């Protein structure tokens, strides 16, 4: 028999790739499920190592062929050599790998027989802490989570109830009989699966918000389009400043709400309060709000600058003061990008090397929503939309809007765009809210409470995204619960598969 060890480490490989076919820009939703399959299947019957050595080599075919496009970004921003960029892509690959290696090797330890306990209930249970630590661990990056592959699935009614985790539990769950029917050659397994899947199906039809038509808006949100920063000289900021100013002054009478991207203006907020206090005077004339990116420099107590990520409000209802509450400080800092990993390099830093001192602060975990001309709107700075437990907490009730603006002008014409605009739909479908996404190029759009795109306009273009919103009002089951439903029944799915094993 061709079974070998191998072998299976090959095949593990085009499974662990073949996931990478169910995000955002390729949308094959089954590609999870066969992804998924293959590594419950090829770690049927092995040694924890192996078994472990084989899940290795699918997070590296899942993580190699869907993260990749993070070189770009390595690339521009490391200033490293082309093959020294290219090792630290695969670096990070088989980083994300090990917890899908530990994934397998536990689940081998403990449950080495082929049986439905392991598939159907070690497996999702051992996974959800799996999958918990990789977004956990240092400052964590969960991305390429199977759940988001179902936003427009037959599981989508599963997400305002217990969150995305839930259908990667689900589908980790389904797969997993699947696999042990194909290899057992046993149909009962199937049926289970095959019911499993299905009755999530009738929930995707329950509203559990409402919407206030009487509340509906224009909203506008200006695409900048704005080129990376070459030459930071007054002559780009006049030119910024230009370029999105006289595209909001022919909205100011119309839409209720203007948006702009993440730093969309680039320079420091105390240097630009003779521009903010006219311009907040200016919507408030016509009656309408601006919400801004900008990076914010303050003077701590201790007379030191903390710059910030910040989300800035203007006009009608958010009169601009430096001194305002009504901000947004970017929370989840992006651990190369926005901040340096130990500090306590300083060392080598004045004798010898010119080592990076640059790093960004951080705002807290939970922050009040934002409010424009009398709208709430909880927002989320880039990659922070993401996260589903960060911005659920700080979720409100009288919340009308969720806001995310980034800026990806970084993996531009990439997966990477695509598959980060998948997951902030999750949040939209999750609380049941509609969700304004301005970007300086990628995807920008408007997301309806259950996931639908709702207007988009193409990317690497310089627009305006105007369009009418209504908000939403009621709550979710996850909305109030999040994912303590999930972790209560991983741990009665844990307890009873390690009692089993320890018997
Ligand atoms: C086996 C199928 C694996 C396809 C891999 C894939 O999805 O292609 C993504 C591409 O590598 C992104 O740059
Ligand atoms: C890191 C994992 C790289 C894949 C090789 C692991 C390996 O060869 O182990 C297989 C098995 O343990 C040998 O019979
Ligand atoms: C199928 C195996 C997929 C494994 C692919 C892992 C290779 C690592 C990689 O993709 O790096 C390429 C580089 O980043 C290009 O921009
Ligand atoms: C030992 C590893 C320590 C890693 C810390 C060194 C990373 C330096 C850094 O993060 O800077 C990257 C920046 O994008 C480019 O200037
Ligand atoms: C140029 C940078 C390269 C950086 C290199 C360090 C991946 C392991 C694997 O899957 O290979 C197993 C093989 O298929 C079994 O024959
Ligand atoms: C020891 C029993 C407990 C099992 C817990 C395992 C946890 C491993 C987690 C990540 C490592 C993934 C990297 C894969 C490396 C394994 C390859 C290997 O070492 O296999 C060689 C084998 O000894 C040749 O016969
Ligand atoms: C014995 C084996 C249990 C080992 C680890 C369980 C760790 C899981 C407990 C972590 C609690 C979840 C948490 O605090 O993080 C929330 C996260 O953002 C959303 O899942
Ligand atoms: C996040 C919400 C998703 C959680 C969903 C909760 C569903 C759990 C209910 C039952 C476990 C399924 C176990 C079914 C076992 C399959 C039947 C089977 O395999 O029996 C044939 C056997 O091979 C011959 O001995
Ligand atoms: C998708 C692949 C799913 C594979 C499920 C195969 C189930 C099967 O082989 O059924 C056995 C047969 O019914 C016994 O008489
Ligand atoms: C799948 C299991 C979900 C079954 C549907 C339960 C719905 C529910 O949780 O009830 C909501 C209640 O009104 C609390 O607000
Ligand atoms: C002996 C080897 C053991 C191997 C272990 C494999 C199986 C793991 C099973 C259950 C994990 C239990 C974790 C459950 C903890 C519940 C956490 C919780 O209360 O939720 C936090 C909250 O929801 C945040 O927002």
């Amino acid at each position: 028999l061709i079974e070998r060890q191998r072998i299976r480490l090959l095949l593990a490989l085009l499974f662990g790739a073949c996931g990478t076919l169910a995000f955002s820009p390729y949308d094959v939703w089954p590609a999870a499920i066969i992804s998924l399959m293959g590594l419950q299947a090829l770690t049927f019957n092995r040694r924890p190592l192996q078994s472990a050595a084989i899940g290795f080599c699918w997070g590296f075919g899942l993580f190699g062929s869907g993260i990749n496009w993070v070189y770009v970004s390595i690339a521009t921003f490391g200033g490293m050599p082309g093959p020294v960029n290219i090792f630290l892509v695969v670096l990070l690959a088989a980083y994300l790998s090990l917890y899908t290696g530990l994934f397998a090797g536990v689940l081998s330890r403990l449950w080495p027989k082929t049986t439905w306990l392991r598939v159907a209930i070690a497996a999702p249970a051992l996974w959800q802490v799996t999958e918990f630590l990789r977004g956990w661990v240092l400052t964590g990056f969960p991305w390429l989570q199977f759940g988001y592959s179902q936003i427009d699935g037959p599981l989508k009614g599963l997400a305002p109830i217990m969150g995305v985790e839930a259908i990667n539990f689900l589908l980790m769950m389904v797969s997993g009989l699947l696999a042990l029917a194909l290899v057992k050659r046993n149909w009962r397994p199937l049926v289970v699966a095959v019911v499993l899947f299905a009755l999530p199906f009738p929930l995707r039809y329950i509203q559990w918000f409402t919407p206030q038509p009487e509340k509906t808006i224009q909203v506008s949100m200006v695409q900048g389009d704005i080129p990376q920063s070459l030459k930071w000289d007054e002559g780009q900021l006049l030119n910024t400043l230009k370029i999105y100013y006289n595209a909001t002054a022919p909205l100011m009478g119309k839409s209720s709400l203007i948006i702009w991207p993440e730093s969309a203006i680039t320079d420091l907020e105390i240097n630009q309060q003779p521009f903010l206090k006219a311009l907040d005077g200016e919507l408030r004339d016509k009656g309408s709000s601006l919400v801004t990116g900008i990076v914010d420099a303050r003077l701590n107590k201790q007379n030191r600058y903390d710059t910030y990520n910040t989300i800035i409000t203007l006009g009608k209802g958010a009169p601009y003061s430096y001194e305002s509450a009504d901000r947004y400080n970017k929370n989840h800092l992006v651990p190369f990008g926005e901040f340096v990993p130990l500090e306590s390099i300083l060392r080598p830093l004045a004798p010898f090397f010119d080592l990076p001192m640059s790093s960004f602060s951080r705002g807290p975990y939970i922050q009040p929503p934002l409010s424009a001309n009398g709208i709430e709107l909880t927002a989320a700075i880039c990659y922070e939309i993401i996260l589903g437990e960060q911005v659920r907490d700080n979720f409100r009730p009288d919340t009308d809007y969720l806001l995310t603006i980034s800026n990806d002008a970084w993996f531009g014409k990439s997966i990477g765009p695509w598959q980060h605009f998948q997951m902030a739909r999750m949040r939209a479908l999750e609380l049941a809210r509609p969700l304004l996404r301005s970007t300086n190029n990628g995807i920008t759009a408007v997301i309806g409470p259950q996931g639908e795109i709702q207007a988009m306009i193409p990317q690497f273009t310089r627009e305006v995204l105007t369009t009418n919103v209504t908000p939403t009002t009621g709550l979710t089951p996850y909305a109030r619960t999040g994912n303590w439903p999930l972790w209560v029944l991983t741990a009665l799915f844990g307890f009873a598969a390690v009692l089993m094993s320890l018997r």
